[PDB]
This record gives C-alpha cells, structure tokens and sequence, in this order.
C-alpha cells in the first residue's frame, strides 16, 4: 500500500462520484489532515481556476499529473470539445490518475501520455494532432522547466497568446525558468503570489505569455 494509492481510496470512498469538485475536496482533506503530498493544493488551486476561465482554452497540456488532483481541477473547467493533455512519468502514478479522472467523470476530456516529457513532447503533433498548445501548467521536476519549454518552443507547440503556468516558482523554485521567462522578451510574465500546499509558506505561479 502506496501513498498515493492511499489517497485514491480515500476519494472512492468519500467522494461523490462524477462529481469532480468532491473529488478535489476530498483530496484535499485527505492532505490537510493527514498525510502531506504534492498536488498544487486548493489556494494556488483557485487562483488556476480563475486564469483557466479567463483564457478558456481549447488544448491544455500539464506536465506531471502525480495523483490527478490538478488535471481533474482543469478539466472540470473546459468547455465541451475542449482537451486535457498530461504527461506523467511514473506509471504508478498515471494509474492512480486515470482512476481518478475515471471516478471524477473526466476521462473523456483528459489523455493520460505515460513518458517522459523531454521523450513525449516531440511526438505531440504526430501522434496525438495537436497544432498548437493554448495553455501549459508545468508542474514536473523543477530542472525541467525550462528545457522543456525551450523544447515546446522548438517543435512550434507555442503559438501568440499560449499561457504557460507554472507552479512552485519560488519553492522549491525555478530559478533558471523564471530569470529565463521574465529577461525574455518573447514572454510577458506575471506573478501571483500563494502559499505552498497544505503549509503556509510563500510559492507562487509564473504565468508567462508566449508573444511570438
Ligand atoms: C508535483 S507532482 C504533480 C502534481 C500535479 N500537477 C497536481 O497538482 O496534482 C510531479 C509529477 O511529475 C512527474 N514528473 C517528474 N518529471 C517528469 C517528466 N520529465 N515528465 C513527465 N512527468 C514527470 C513525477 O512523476 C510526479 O508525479
Ligand atoms: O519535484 C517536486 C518536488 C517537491 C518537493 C521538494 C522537496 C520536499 C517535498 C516536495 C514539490 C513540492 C510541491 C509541489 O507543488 C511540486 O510540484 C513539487 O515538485
Ligand atoms: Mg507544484
């Protein structure tokens, strides 16, 4: 019995099932009030909410699902016909992700891509028909930030107004992805300031606008 596998059971015995706000609270009680883990957690949450409506993408791609906590946040706000990419490299995890997006009623909106991103990323437009991304939540290892958004650039994944979000900014931090984003003047950044989850420590989202 696994951590994560844990906080499934949790969710299939106290959420209402196709109810994909239970499910979110659901894990996050569970990770509140006894054991920590590394979803983005309800206050960076609904801050993610709020920028998701604003932009309401077509085609969103998170990097790193872990439990499915954030990609059931996201893909609860799509509209019809709109798409969930997530790629996550442990496939204990990806399991555990598909069986939570199954219980929450997304699995027709999300596509779990077991891999590695760096492996993944440039199959995107061949295998899965993907033009350009309208919205990245970069959630993985904190190294691969930046490469992978050099590499997103590369393969013509960005397109003008493509929203990268990113969480853990400041902790445990990106320090090359955020000097990268901000001195560049190909992405128009703003910062907003949260807390860490299930800790009130200070982390904040990057949300970096790709301008061409
Ligand atoms: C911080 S957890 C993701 C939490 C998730 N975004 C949420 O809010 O519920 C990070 C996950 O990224 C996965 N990961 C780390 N590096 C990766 C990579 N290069 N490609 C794909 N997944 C990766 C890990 O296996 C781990 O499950
Ligand atoms: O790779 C990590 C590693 C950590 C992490 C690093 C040190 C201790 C515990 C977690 C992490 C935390 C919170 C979070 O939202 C993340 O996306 C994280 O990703
Ligand atoms: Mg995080």
């Amino acid at each position: 019995d696994t951590k994560e596998q844990r906080i499934l059971r949790y969710v299939q015995q106290n959420a209402k099932p196709g109810d994909p706000q239970s499910v979110l609270e659901a894990i996050d009680t569970y990770c509140t009030q006894k054991e920590w883990a590394m979803n983005v957690g309800d206050a960076k949450g609904q801050i993610m909410d709020a920028v998701i409506r604003e932009y309401s993408p077509s085609l969103v791609l998170e990097l790193g699902a872990y439990c499915g906590y954030s990609a059931v946040r996201m893909a609860r706000l799509l509209q019809p016909g709109a798409r969930l990419l997530t790629m996550e490299m442990n496939p204990d995890y990806a399991a555990i992700t598909q069986q939570m997006l199954n219980f929450a009623g997304l699995q027709d909106k999300v596509t779990i891509l077991n891999g590695a991103s760096q492996d993944l990323i440039p199959q995107l437009k061949k295998k899965y028909d993907v033009d350009t991304l309208d919205m990245v939540f970069l959630d993985h290892w904190k190294d691969r930030y930046l490469p992978d958004t050099l590499l997103l650039e590369k393969c013509g994944l960005l397109r003008k107004g493509t929203v990268l979000l990113a969480d853990n900014v400041i902790v445990p931090g990106t320090p090359d992805f955020l000097a990268y984003v901000r001195g560049s003047s190909s992405f128009e950044c703003t910062h907003y300031s949260s807390y860490l989850e299930y800790m009130k420590v200070v982390d904040g989202l990057e949300k970096a606008i790709y301008q061409g």
